[PDB]
């Protein structure tokens, strides 16, 4: 088998994507957050808090002819931005973009954080990093791509992010039209659970290639791109005006400021990510500064290769014995 559907981002600043999903009988379809980042298919449901709901497509298990309830399987997760969900888990029929699986664990929110709350247009999250990863308890539970693996043409999928445009989640195949050039693959580590490479290392507008070894995570579900303190001080220096503040938590940069390509390598080859896909506009309503989209790791522990970096290609996501990420250029 395979799929295939549209991701769009969520507002002008491509601050999230969201892709619509299809659960239960007859088909709820919820607009989720495909997150490479985390391994839990959850979603706002009749059974969270109402006033922690604004907005939000609700998913009604009760509706769901082939809903099941799990008996004692309860969920909790909370993320690196510091939002968090909550509740108990059903299992039911999902499908995406033509794919079907059956029995597929389902986390319906008893509660959710203010950002959540806060984002109208993102009805949960459906996790693609390793089953490892499932918050379910006591029984751990499979993702989607895990449970949809052994059916597809090939264990893979790809992540086709638009830069303020729609894109493509692919599941089963490789849509060779999608990029230009060859996809470059390189060894990925699952002990996190993550999608965990090695860059090669990376380069500032024209500046010369730096070779060092970047480890981080390709992570769908972070906005930005988060690189070791040295490597934003170096891109940084590049921007007339730009600094790190600390009221606005970052680096941020005079809005009418040229920002410079930011390249990173994977193996020998190398994905240049223009410079406005760094720009993430007023750090507040009618502001002449801007926020950067290229920030420091430092605090985080870990390198993420959010959408700012991942958009700038074609990426597949192979889950063979031996899982390895491709990256072309498009
Ligand atoms: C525009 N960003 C940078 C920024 C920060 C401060 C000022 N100006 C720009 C911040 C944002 N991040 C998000 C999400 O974190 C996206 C995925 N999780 C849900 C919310 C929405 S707005």
């Amino acid at each position: 088998s395979t799929g295939s559907a549209t991701t769009t981002p969520i507002d002008s600043l491509d601050d999230a994507y969201i892709t619509p999903v299809q659960i239960g009988t007859p088909a709820q379809t919820l607009n989720l957050d495909f997150d490479t980042g985390s391994s839990d298919l959850w979603v706002f449901s009749s059974e969270t808090t109402a006033s922690e709901v604004d907005g939000q497509t609700i998913y009604t298990p009760s509706k769901s002819t082939t809903a099941k309830l799990l008996s004692g399987a309860t969920w909790s997760i909370s993320y690196g931005d510091g939002s968090s969900s909550s509740g108990d888990v059903y299992t039911d029929t999902v499908s995406v973009g033509g794919l079907t699986v059956t029995g597929q664990a389902v986390e319906s929110a008893k509660k959710v954080s203010s950002s959540f709350t806060e984002d109208s247009t993102i009805d949960g999250l459906l996790g693609l990093a390793f089953s490892t990863l499932n918050t379910v308890s006591p029984t751990q539970q499979k993702t989607f791509f895990d449970n949809a693996k052994a059916s597809l043409d090939s264990p893979v999928f790809t992540a086709d992010l638009g830069y303020h445009a729609p894109g493509t989640y692919n599941f089963g195949f490789i849509d060779t039209t999608a990029y230009t050039g060859s996809i470059t693959y390189t060894a990925v580590s699952t002990k996190q659970g993550f999608w965990e490479w090695t860059s090669t290392g990376y380069a500032v507008g024209s500046g010369t290639f730096k070779s060092t070894s970047i480890d981080g995570i390709a992570d769908t579900g972070t906005t930005l791109l988060y690189l070791p303190a040295t490597v934003v001080s170096a891109y940084w220096a590049q921007v007339s005006g730009a600094k790190s503040s600390s009221s606005v938590g970052g680096y941020v940069f005079p809005c009418s400021a040229t920002l410079p390509s930011f390249t990173f390598g994977v193996g020998s080859a190398r994905i240049v990510i223009p410079g406005d896909y760094i720009d993430f506009g007023p750090i507040s309503t009618g502001s002449s500064s801007c926020f950067g989209g290229i920030q420091s790791s430092a605090g985080i522990g870990i390198n993420i290769f959010g959408d700012v970096a991942l958009k700038a290609a074609f990426v597949v996501f192979n889950g063979a014995t031996t899982p390895t990420l491709g990256f072309a250029s498009k």
